[PDB]
């Protein structure tokens, strides 16, 4: 009564993390499906030899040992049996059942889920049954579901004694059509990724091994149908590099050999026997073309990975190296080319180099408010005129605060220079020196705001565009830089804010 | 009668697309004379043997079965025939003048339309017959058609038994110098592909087997010049690479190998023999150059090729591989750093991404205004002032609409926040809710219109630059963003449009 | 009494074409240094055997002929003359005298010309003998001079037969310091090249060939210095490669194995016979490394040079592809797509695509305004209102006049639309044409100015903004944009244009 | 007393330059590790080979001289020395173990500064033992300083005679865990190098020495493991390429050829013996392929480093190409095109090109302020308005300079143009011409300020706009350009410069 109920009304919402979980479980039974069916077909002893070998032994043909397959002058000879092997290696094939009908479960699974699958109608998902299963067959997907699952390798994919039918593994090559869930675990994989880079490497890395594996079993696959140990190209005992002195030829030689052969060859090393016949020339000729562009891709696209890795040293260490040039030519003195140096070593030590014109630039002016208030939360909790008045003041404004570096002795303002910018204390401290020296009058930490004075227009004092003091930074400081311009956009529209402040610089003004 | 005053006022117009089919034709023609002229000099057996071989048998001279042209122990030595067997391969020679003959119609009637082609005087085409005529007379194109069909190989270029000449195909050549055509009509077809990366491929993939058969027609006229079977670098029986043991020599096996040698030495590969002698070692070391210089460019550009195929997508993952690694040092919330992440999903899955300022840079601002109101055709059908005003406004209008995308949750506008732009609904579902809390009021649609209130400037109520209302999104919710200036651009050049907006808004806030 | 008086006085001025002669000549003195003084340390029968070869014959030591050359069993030993050759190859030992004379006066005549150089002091070339003289020798400039021409190697570098002195050749690599001189060659050849890649491509390949020729002649000075065929690696019997079977041992066979050894090691093909001994193993494990890590950076800027032969036809390319990926994902009619192509199509085949931005981008005011009034010439010779005014209009104009390519059905005003640019037809043709339809009123050739109606702003008439009439273009129309503000900061400059200007819009306002 | 005082009260600053030498003090003891610990594991003969060789001789076993490991049929077969050699390489062990001893007082010494290690807190550095040893001990750093000093390798990384304890050198690799301090130690000294590619490509020259050491270590364990002699790939009297005739097997020749076979194998080369047992080919193949991705990367740096040293020459070349075609391609006229090309000759032997825009973009304005002001001090000393004045004046307007040349005929000013810009000569010299040629009035040198005229606005005279005079450039001439609307903001905000150039510009007009 439950599940009955369940199965009728359910609808698969595709953004979850249980869907995400699931298309990995589907790429697993794909990158199955990859390298086992192409590996059953040509190496056929991955399910059991089905024939015995049948070496000539010193006189008369005998079963081969491990010691028969060494050293041999000859190949040897197959003679079926009369059952395929079902007797001697039935668990080995029922192992390969159960796995097949497992991934085809799975296979089952998914296109139940493809089957009651939601979609996004206006930004929300859509999921009544009705509308989703039509959305379903009105779709063109049944053909891919179906397509992919003929189970057409149930019939005629194993040796079926009684037929002499010899099995043709390579039926179930409909399941590799199923790419495009394959496709999107791996770009959910890559966007949920904490380190993305990384497995971008071990993504192509798999690649790579599968275009390897692949073409091994091409090349033991037309050095079977040419026959084996006919020529000294094709894996056989005229090979000698495939079968040296005491090696023995086995399933796991068979397979290390063609894997090294389509090393070589796809990797263009090519220290492999060459070709004996004009069939064999055409193939290696199109696989060392195909190795050569192919992996060029490939390998190319591994080294440019691999750069990005490091790309934001890159872009410092070309400014660095511009500006040094640039100070080098110009003669300036060593006295200020060590005080650039060092800035920018300071700039380099705690990663303030250009890390907010991505978020500045890509994102959602909202979501960009809404990190940067949360990144500088506790620096701006202490500011004063943000902590109490309007919050669209705080919001407008922290859209607009430059955050800007300053050495161990800069002056951020001096007694007469002109009034354009306010500043509020990121980190750091300040001091309010006297003119020209010592006697600091005041010092000015973390969340502290000055500047002001200047670009407010105060109708009190005198100075109206001057600083009024000097500031004086005393290791190195980090700033936010608000313009006169949006300072006074922000004012204008906010009314208490403005009182505070000017308020505040009248009483400091009238002081003195 | 019809022919004759057709032919006589017939002139050519380039950009149809006849033409095109043409020049793909020519294409056609120019490609056989590239292969086939080198080939049929180089391996002249391609019209016919033209002598017997005359393999030394065992004793006395007899001509060469395959079974002796298999494990030789000397080259064979030709005799000449009485009339270079024109009587035993007649047939080839009639089909290779065939296909001359046809080519050169081909080439003859190119001809006649270069000499008939209508040219661009005024952005028009002038298709009068005199004026094109004399365009070509005084365009010296004349020397590049009559150049390239000087009919020089159907006198030297076949073999006359009288004269006991053997034949110069080469003199063919001529005809390569008709690449103009060739390079328009590629040119032509990547920007008439709906797959231009993927011809792009196929172009190299063209080039580099052209490439690969001269380089085989050089090596084997080398090896022929310097004497086949003399040294073990030269094709023949003491090379044991080309003619292994149980190979029999053949024209198919002449070219088979020298494919191969080429494709190993322009790939630098090299796993051929050695140079043995001075001009050898000239040889192979100009050659190997070239393959190393020329395959760095050729197989450079194709991995570059099968990058742009992702480009788009590499431009995604590198801004969000900067963003998270900001909010990651940052250390800012899960939360916040999942609706990030979230967000970029759902801006891949559905390719907004940055899929609008190629049109916007390149195009004209009237190519560009068309585009946009086809694509946004039944999105801006349903928008009020859009459907009943001056069409002027939705143009002028059409080409300052932004696209941005929120969240589930986001409020687009809060009661109080600030009036700076009115939003059109592209797609998603809106509400306008009750403050703080549910108590929807309204829901609005795609084509619905809001913000408006704001930056107008009514003078009927208080807010007047404040939201009266918050609008949240349902979903994800994609809407044109219309700054306030252009809105007012667009007004005051537009009244009825300015008239009914206003009585819309002032009826919205008297009802409050 | 002349040449005294000259040569008194004489300074250089570097900026002419003689200098630059002078400097291409002092390149080839350099280039002849750069190869055969290393050629003649390393494989001194250049200037002749200085020694008989004495084979061993059979018994007894005889002077080897070529025959004793080849398939030997042993090297030759060397018995030296008592003159060192002098008898009888005192006739190439002078003409190399005679080239190294040559050379070394060139190298005199470039030391005068240094210490009579003049020097730009304030733009202007400094051509007083004293000043030049004194710049000359506090420049630290004869320093240079002079340890590139101490003739150490004609004391010391030729076969001095009574010391029993073997000459050093290797002592004239001290006329290698003077390569300021051929560096500023190559860089003044390439600024004044009209095939630029061109020529830093035939510069790449001769860099390429003398690494391999200064690798080659290490090679061989290796093989000497551990003694010619005494293993299978060194140059000798012993090796097999560099001495087959029926090749003899000649002074171009050994320098032609030698070139094709540093061919493969350098370009890490590597099909060379394997070292032997812990030395070989070093030196030819150096080599590999410098051969990866040279040729790389080398390989790879050729191929980045024969890229940008063709990178306007990429960023074209690139463009193209993108909008046509835009107009297939969001459905755009095949009308308009295919609109857009051939605007792209034609926007090729006459070259306008971007080809103004560069020399917008870098080059002064000033000379952008003489090219484009040059170009522009016979075009702007017909537009009346620059033919007759004050010329600063039409300098100032010219450099804020944009070019766009229109269709040949685009409407450029239309009846209503709005008034912001004012046109001058640069090529095609257009058509003042009834509303809607046909009955073309007026003809817009070449120069003909249209589009001022609106952006003035005469009193006269009701429209005031608005198109007085429809401009339809009748093929392809390339057009001057002159925006209005630009227009009207040239009008309240210039009062005549502007006089003009507004008188001929009254009239065919006042017309209708 | 002095001792224990200054270590208990000693704290460290991290941004000295003694910090930064002890750093690459420590770099070298990392180094020392990172080469000898698996040096001393894999061949363990560096301490002294404790065991003798036991060459069989002619049977018996006798020890092996030179001349038995030479040409050896057989390998030698090692007995145990009684007290594993100590009293033979007492003092190569002694030494290895000094050096030992010392690197691990490196340690220490970097253990001992890490724990009294100042921290910046507000710019500041906290140089207070209490609260630098506090914040050592909660910053899990030492766990780091423990693990990498586990002295494990006193009791267990040498040979114990009474145990039987062969020694396990690798148990010292716990010591290359300390890897931040060298990273940190390299890009600081690339941050203060006058050299930065030369480094960069010194530090991957190392980077590639030590993996191929590395990877030498590696394939002889896996030999000596495998069983030295065994097959053909293994080092041992079957290889051939490791032990040929007349070389002698000894400790030097076991390290090279496994560098020589890791050159080639990590490089892809692979000129070496192949595998012959599936083990060997699994570690070939791992192998080959850690080369090829490994490789790339680095190799494909280190062409890009080496790219990067001239990328301005690059960027020169690109601007300049593109004006030379667009210049051929619109046929200008040939002195025009001369002209540009001269102007970009000398724009370039002067380095004047782009070399501000670094300084401009990435440098805060200060820093750009005082840079400026140092570089163009003996220039702008000469400028009587900055000399005479408020220094704020010099500072506002020294920022807003733009830097143009002229050519050597151009005119800056023509009588009647427009006036827009002021010019403060900072080279070259010009020249106040009459009207239409010659008659000089007035020669302008470095410093000399001219065209303020036009763009100041006395209304004395009656142009008011208008240049008064012509100013032709007399060779080639560096202009300070400053804008009108720069000078403007700069003289509203000071009063007394304006008086001065407004008293100035009076009496130049007065005297007309």
């Amino acid at each position: 009564v439950r599940i009955r109920k369940y199965l009728a009304n359910y609808t698969q919402d595709p953004s979850t993390d249980n869907f995400y979980y699931w298309t990995c479980v589907v790429t697993v039974a794909y990158i199955y499906n990859l390298l086992f069916v192409i590996a059953r077909q040509v190496f056929n002893d991955l399910i059991g030899p089905s024939s015995q070998s049948l070496c000539r032994f010193y006189t008369t043909q005998v079963e081969c040992t491990y010691n028969m397959l060494t050293n041999m002058k000859e190949m040897p000879t197959y003679s079926q049996y009369p059952d395929l092997g079902w007797s001697k290696y039935w668990h080995f094939r029922m192992l390969w059942v159960f796995f097949d009908l497992l991934m085809d479960c799975v296979y089952l699974i998914d296109t139940f889920l493809n089957y009651r699958m939601g979609y996004m109608d206006q930004g929300l998902v859509v999921r009544e049954a009705e509308k989703v299963t039509k959305a379903y067959w009105q779709s063109k997907q049944y053909r891919i579901d179906g397509i992919s699952l003929i189970p057409l390798d149930y019939i005629l994919g194993w040796p079926i004694p009684y037929i002499n039918w010899r099995g043709l593994p390579i039926l179930r090559l409909n399941r590799l059509i199923r790419y495009k869930r394959v496709r999107n675990c791996l770009e959910r994989t890559e966007t949920r990724s904490s380190m993305p880079n990384a497995f971008r490497v071990v993504v192509v890395v798999w690649y790579i091994v599968i275009i390897i594996h692949w073409n091994a079993c091409l090349y033991f696959w037309i050095s079977e149908w040419i026959g084996l140990g006919t020529d000294a190209w094709v894996y056989g005992h005229l090979n000698k590099q495939s079968l040296p002195d005491d090696i023995t030829d086995t399933l796991l030689r068979r397979y290390v050999y063609s894997f090294y052969w389509s090393t070589l060859i796809l990797t263009t090393i090519g220290e492999v026997p060459s070709p004996v016949r004009n069939i064999e020339y055409a193939f290696v000729t199109l696989d060392l073309m195909c190795g050569v562009l192919i992996f060029a891709t490939i390998v190319g696209n591994v080294g440019s990975m691999i750069s990005n890795m490091s790309a934001a040293r890159t872009e410092f260490q070309n400014k660095m190296d511009g500006i040094k040039q640039y100070m080098e030519l110009r003669k300036v003195s060593k006295q200020l080319e060590i005080r650039v140096i060092k800035w920018f070593d300071y700039l380099w030590t705690n990663k303030q180099s250009l890390s907010d014109q991505q978020v500045l630039k890509v994102l959602p002016d909202k979501l960009q408010a809404e990190i940067a208030m949360q990144v500088h939360f506790e620096t701006l909790r202490k500011v004063r005129i943000f902590q109490d008045c309007e919050a669209g003041l705080l919001a407008e404004l922290v859209l607009k605060l430059q955050l800007q570096v300053f050495s161990p002795g800069d002056f951020i303002c001096k007694k007469g220079d002109i009034g354009r910018e306010m500043y509020i204390v990121k980190r750091g401290r300040l001091q309010v020196v006297d003119d020209d020296g010592k006697k600091v009058f005041v010092t000015l930490q973390e969340g502290s705001v000055f500047g002001e004075l200047s670009i407010l227009n105060i109708a009190g004092s005198k100075n109206g565009n001057r600083r009024t003091a000097n500031v004086r930074s005393v290791g190195y400081t980090d700033l936010f830089v608000l313009s006169k311009t949006d300072l006074w956009n922000a004012l204008r529209e906010y009314p208490d804010a403005r009182k505070l402040l000017l308020a505040k610089g009248r009483e400091i003004l009238k002081k003195d």
